[PDB]
């Protein structure tokens, strides 16, 4: 796997970004997380849902360097979003949501599962620490 960088254009919610990307503007999804939901009429404002916001976007707008690292399966998903590991100069911000009890590890989905161990190792941190969901 390698990074490649990207550029911030739009935080959406926890776990979807829009960064210009090889010149273009894409929608990029966080591989592995799922983190509450501030969309949907269907769901409403989930509770930490605009937490999970607050900290992606700050984590992103305040770096200095973005990269984009995408696993070895496919690299859209049926939406036309990027799917991706994002880093926020050198942090990886799936793993930073789930290390603070902002996200849970998603569903996998063989090939798409590199960081699989490390990501369910914050979690299980996180959830030793009661913090935030897992409070």
């Amino acid at each position: 796997l390698h990074k490649e960088p990207a550029t911030l254009i739009k935080a959406i919610d926890g776990d979807t970004l829009k960064l210009m990307y090889k010149g273009q503007p894409m929608t990029f999804r966080l591989l592995l997380v799922d983190t509450p939901e501030t969309k949907h009429p269907k769901k409403g404002v989930e509770k930490y849902g605009p937490e999970a916001s607050a900290f992606t976007k700050k984590m992103v707008e305040n770096a200095k360097k973005l990269e984009v690292e995408f696993d070895k399966g496919q690299r859209t998903d049926k939406y036309g979003r990027g799917l991706a590991y994002i880093y926020a100069d050198g942090k990886m911000v799936n793993e930073a949501l789930v290390r603070q009890g902002l996200a849970k590890v998603a569903y996998v989905y063989k090939p798409n599962n590199t960081h699989e161990q490390h990501l369910r190792k914050s979690e299980a941190q996180a959830k030793k620490e009661k913090l935030n969901i897992w409070s």
